[PDB]
């Protein structure tokens, strides 16, 4: 036998960061779970039990506390690629750091119409991600990401036209519910080292603000029977709004309300035209995906 | 050996009801998870294995929704009360009704910087609910609460002059992070009957909103030495403002942030004034707890 | 205002225990979850901010450990009296402790035939939990549960002879399946004090068993159209073998199994007697709940 | 722009069958839940919102309804590769069929010493589960694997001899607490169709039989410093012991557990050999992982 593929490290660290501004005396917070797996010249460990090769998982804990201590931990990009960058330039025989990051979210609190100085809410359990790839001599891979970003529209979702034969029995219908999780995924370009990330660094915060405002956007004013060519339109404006992205990545899980007839009681009308009350299922749900290029 | 208690229904009922109008073509969209709970005459069914006291779950269910379909589903105190009522009115040997609902957020969309007239986000998992009670002759009985409520203030809480002795290890201090997951339950004055509760239906939503935004502003202005005296002073307020309320309850888990001592590692200082990096504790946790009441003093 | 009603205290405190036999060399674990809630003359600290009153939490963890170590964690309704116990003893201000134990399951590995001396895997979720309340002058009160044990029997359960009115639309059936969790709850008779629980201490664990067992022989056993008094057979042989048990409290929250009509594709027969094929449903479920006590 | 990738379906279809032997009146339950991605010529469905080339999710989900009830269910990796197959062979546009099984235990209960004929207990939270790929022209591709299952050995684990520097705090130790929960995939070497994986039915659940009891056995058995070097030792042996598998790939999540340091307590003793309470740890956690293939 042979050792294909290694990879290892510590996962599920939980980090939180206060920012004290000297001047206004505003603190800012932020919390994130980090996951740092390293690979390299680690086949030993496994084949002979040899441990000399290993850095600790505690020690791989202990250095992103004292990264996050000495370094600024966000925009989020930034702090992977600092993180990442460390491993491989500190140990010789490891040649790749994969960095994985959620951010949770502390929106500061609005008391009487005004920001408070140090108080936060956990609006959404919606996250902002990053996965930082740093591999020795083949530059710095970033894919940025949203999730648990929860939406619904009530009409102007149609769906009708699909393939009918002997599997199907779903009528078509020209009004729908249309409410789905949304997770969406930017690859950047490959970027050579820290120095240039950190040049970058003003791209990161407002390409996920326009991510998330052209998803909300198209969502809610598209008037579509194909969620298909909503995400493939989301996609496309994502991809004018910032060259420096490759490609991105959608995957809807649609949640479905369903119709509830309740003729049967009276005759009382609940379909069609006429549904108010609706049932909604908790699986099994449609599941849709899509990775969209530049030509 | 005998029956002393004995309840059962259908649980985890979600239900949606959209309102559309036609007017202006705005959309308002309601859900919720639904519990409703059965007593009365129905010994039998456990002893004798008597099913003819016995309303089926399966119809337990149709009927929230056609009652769904039929009135207004808010605010939910008003339904929750429609719903235990209409069970104890139609069966003779049922008693008693208890009526849990689970509000979900479906906030409208601002695209644009207008609100959009039927997209609506998940903002948060932060849930309004009720607990109905409509018993035979005891007329009406509202719990209301929110729960899931989660915040935290990065400095401005202290904790002194706790008990020290033996088991003790904690050190005091003037300066701390204090994060909670809030859970607020206000205890109505009991309702007569279904048009008592509709003739205060405007009382419901205010209430709620008031006891939100007393529980956030005083969270973020109050510099307390115990969450117990932060807690009370909401209580206070909400039994203030509002003279239907006869108790609020209040229950705070606690979540840790620890400091982290990173000397050892060059010297570097990241605790007290120095402290900026934390480490968030999943476990375990501080549980404050308490319900409060109108004095019977008369100044 | 006046404080009606106030406890406090430390909650999810995970603690692990090993017992080694130097003899034999074999080794045994206890894992649970503990908290402990306190209630006393603490207004004060509501009203006045006056934190001379409060045992901070943090120590309430440290007692927990401490005690762990100094004593017998099982049966846990054992330990559970004596950390209650601890608290109204050394604080002359505490009058009641509530304490509430869930115990995981770390079972025996048995490897090759034999029990492993120190190897141990999760058999299932299923709980042993205590609830035990020790107040001042009232001597101990003692809750003991089972919950977390999920059971199906693909036949042998029936439904009908139900109320049938305007609302209903369920039909009657003589065969389906019949799944549930199963939450059972046994109150031992009031302990005047700690000697008194630890007289019967070997009670505990065999009723534990009892319980257990009654409970799956009879759900195996019982070819009922009611769920109800299935549950009622159950309590009353609990009753019946444990003396010192008061009351015995069941929860049985359904888990329904929905019957898929496919005859609209080329005949294929899954319903009745030819039901085959079934849709487990996630919600909602049917919640049946008894008390049964002493004549 | 260009779509680069696509991929829609149904997910968590939950699935439960009955099997009813009428000559022994033993009954034996399958229950499931399933995930059907498609690809093909659909890239028209985004760029032109068209919908002829769909095959609905809800027909998709009918799909798997008929065809758990017109063929067996088990083992997965047969019930995979039938259900995979059915779309390629069905629809001129869909090209490869990607199905996730996730199985659940409902384990026959013991009543009596006898096992009961209908009725059931879910043991373990533990999975069986299955990806199968079928691509057009290219054969089914299958990985089984065991999930969710978890340990706890309380001696008989080290860990020393690791990388030290100045970011390393962890103390060598030569007897610790090792827990983790196990993740084990194999891969089965490309099949090329349907009858050629009809023909090694019998090594699907002998093979999971056997990596399952691999785990467990060196697992408890193995005294080493390395958890690297135990999983080596696993993907050996289920690769010496099934010829038709190309890779091994273990994925061991760490649970550690804390000594708790009591001598701030009146000279409490409870740390190296005199540890016997320690506290569980929810996070962090160590992640280690390695895929094993042949020479």
């Amino acid at each position: 036998s042979a050792v294909k593929a290694a990879r290892y490290g510590k996962d599920n660290v939980r980090v939180y960061k206060v920012h004290k501004d000297e001047k206004t005396g505003v603190q800012t917070v932020y919390e994130m779970t980090v996951c740092v797996l390293l690979e390299g010249e680690i086949e030993t460990s496994y084949t002979k039990a040899d441990n000399s090769v290993i850095v600790a998982t505690d020690s791989i804990k202990n250095t992103i506390y004292i990264t996050a201590k000495q370094n600024p931990v966000t925009p989020p990009e930034l702090f992977g690629s600092i993180l990442g960058t460390h491993f491989i330039e500190k140990y010789n025989h490891i040649h790749a750091a994969h960095v994985n990051i959620v951010c949770h979210r502390w929106t500061r609190m609005d008391i009487d119409g005004k920001p408070h100085p140090h108080s936060f809410i956990r609006d959404s359990e919606e996250k902002r991600n990053v996965q930082v790839d740093v591999v020795e001599g083949k530059g710095i891979d970033i894919k940025s990401s949203l999730s648990g970003l929860t939406v619904l529209k009530s009409t102007n979702s149609q769906f009708w036209g699909f393939l009918r034969d002997e599997y199907t029995t779903l009528k078509e219908t020209w009004d729908r519910i249309l409410s789905t999780d949304v997770d969406a995924t930017w690859q950047w370009k490959n970027f050579s080292g820290l120095q240039e990330v950190r040049s970058h660094v003003p791209k990161f915060d407002a390409t996920w603000a326009t991510a998330r405002e052209v998803t909300l956007k198209t969502f809610a004013e598209d008037n579509s029977a194909s969620v298909q060519a909503t995400m493939y339109k989301m996609a496309e404006q994502i991809l004018a709004r910032q060259q420096l992205i490759e490609t991105v990545e959608y995957s809807l899980p649609n949640k479905h309300y369903f119709e509830i007839d309740l003729s049967w009681h009276k005759g009382l009308q609940n379909t069609g035209k006429n549904a108010e009350v609706f049932a909604p299922q908790s699986d099994p749900n449609g599941l849709i995906k899509c990775t969209v290029g530049r030509s």
